[PDB]
């Protein structure tokens, strides 16, 4: 499981971290994660695990490094090598200049002025689901909530079925945390193979939805071909399927764990915004990182070309050098800082549909269930990889406790 050591990496850098198993998964991801930001514990080390990289530990060297698409290029942006070589997904897999002038159109369909076009039906769907839930006193909030409220406004944006869905979010879910029957190749591939005759269909007939935007799309006023329409339309699929659905997860089992903080949220309504961004510092989730384009010093260690470094967007926020008592939620918090949707050129697009989606469950589920728990005896088991996120929240209430709307 530990690759051979590079002739220039030396033995005192040596941190054996594994990205899709984490030695302290069980104490929770983001704690499983924060062990690289342990007092003894340099800036920059190489683990030896899934092929061999680099990972930056601190916010700081994560910003520079995703700051300096120069050096840090997003030609292979996943761990593990295979997977970062096989990834094509467009904007994500190109560096400016190239990079650019596709975020425009992907700005098109998940950008703020749909959110606005989408916005009732977030709101529609998150109060009948929870609505659903309410009377029975129990969920399984990963399967009951988590996965069909996003998932659906997905679907409903890109026109797709909702009967897909459960072979869509495995495929999703291969190249995020792979159980190992599928390299990332395969389930890319898989995921083209689906998008492919509906991409043609689209580009032949037209309709609305996010598909046949982006299929029939300019960018900077040449026409996108169907092949660069199938890679950016792969990467919406996986934003849409494997983000916000496992945030909203680590965000739902703390409330469950913190009754002030539901009060709080309950009382002061109006600090639900700023209760979504402390939430998502907190509860960071996503890591993935670059490969070097040249031979490099950084921080006063030797990076050689075609190394990768993982930049864990998670770290940022979590670093004591970032915000004071970082493990520490307080929706209070004056200066909130993360990278949890990146940093740099590639900055998530995605992210005003997510804060809705985040601030629309907020709102809605301690509207009609303010007072909840972790099922009795239930231990909460999270799982790390290119995105983290939990493998099942049971959760429990009395009903005569709760609100119809
Ligand atoms: C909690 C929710 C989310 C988080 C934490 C998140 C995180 C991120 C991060 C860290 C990146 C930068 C990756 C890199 O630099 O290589 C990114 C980019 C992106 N995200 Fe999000 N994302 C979320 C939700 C979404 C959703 C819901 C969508 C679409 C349905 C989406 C679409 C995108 C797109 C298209 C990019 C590519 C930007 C580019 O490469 O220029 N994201 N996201
Ligand atoms: C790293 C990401 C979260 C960002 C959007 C989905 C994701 C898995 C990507 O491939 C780019
Ligand atoms: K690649």
């Amino acid at each position: 499981n530990l690759a051979p050591l590079p002739p220039h990496v030396p033995e005192h850098l040596v941190f054996d971290f594994d990205m899709y198993n984490p030695s302290n998964l069980s104490a929770g991801v983001q704690e499983a994660w924060a062990v690289l930001q342990e007092s003894n514990v340099p800036d920059l080390v190489w683990t030896r695990c899934n092929g061999g990289h680099w990972i930056a530990t601190r916010g700081q060297l994560i910003r520079e490094a995703y700051e300096d698409y120069r050096h840090f290029s997003s030609e292979c942006p996943f761990i593990p090598r295979e997977a970062g070589e096989a990834y094509d997904f467009i904007p994500t897999s190109m560096d400016p200049p190239e990079q650019r002038q596709f975020r425009a159109l992907a700005n098109q369909v998940v950008g703020m002025p749909v959110v606005d076009k989408l916005e009732n039906r977030i709101q529609e769907l998150a109060c009948s689901l929870i609505e659903s839930l309410r009377p029975q006193g129990q969920c399984n909030f990963t399967e009951d909530y988590a996965e069909p409220f996003p998932i659906r406004i997905f679907m409903l944006l890109a026109g797709l079925p909702e009967e897909d869905i459960p072979h869509l979010k495995y495929l999703t879910d291969q190249m995020t945390r792979p159980d190992g029957s599928m390299t990332f190749a395969e389930a890319k591939e898989a995921l083209y193979d689906y998008l492919i005759p509906i991409i043609e269909q689209r580009r032949q007939k037209p309709g609305t939805d996010a598909i046949s935007i982006v299929a029939n799309g300019q960018v900077n006023g040449r026409p996108i071909t169907s092949d660069e329409a199938k890679r950016m339309c792969g990467l919406l699929l996986v934003g849409g399927l494997d983000t916000v659905v496992n945030f909203l997860s680590f965000s739902m089992e703390f409330l469950a764990k913190s009754p002030e903080h539901r009060q709080e949220l309950i009382e002061r309504p109006e600090r639900i915004p700023a209760a979504c961004e402390e939430l998502l510092r907190r509860f960071s989730l996503v890591a993935n990182g670059r490969i070097l384009t040249s031979d490099y010093e950084f921080h006063g260690v030797q990076l050689k070309k075609g190394d990768q470094i993982l930049l864990p967007q998670m770290l940022s926020g979590l670093d004591e050098r970032e915000n004071a008592c970082p493990m520490h939620v307080d929706f209070s918090r004056q200066k909130v800082s993360h990278t949890t949707f990146g940093h740099g050129s590639h900055l998530c697009l995605g992210q005003h549909l997510a804060r809705r989606e985040i601030i629309v469950t907020l709102k809605e589920w301690l509207t009609r269930i303010p007072d909840f728990s972790i099922a009795p005896g239930a231990q909460i088991q999270h799982k790390s990889g290119i995105v983290s996120g939990v493998q099942a929240l049971p959760l429990v209430w009395d009903p005569a406790t709760t609100k119809a709307v």
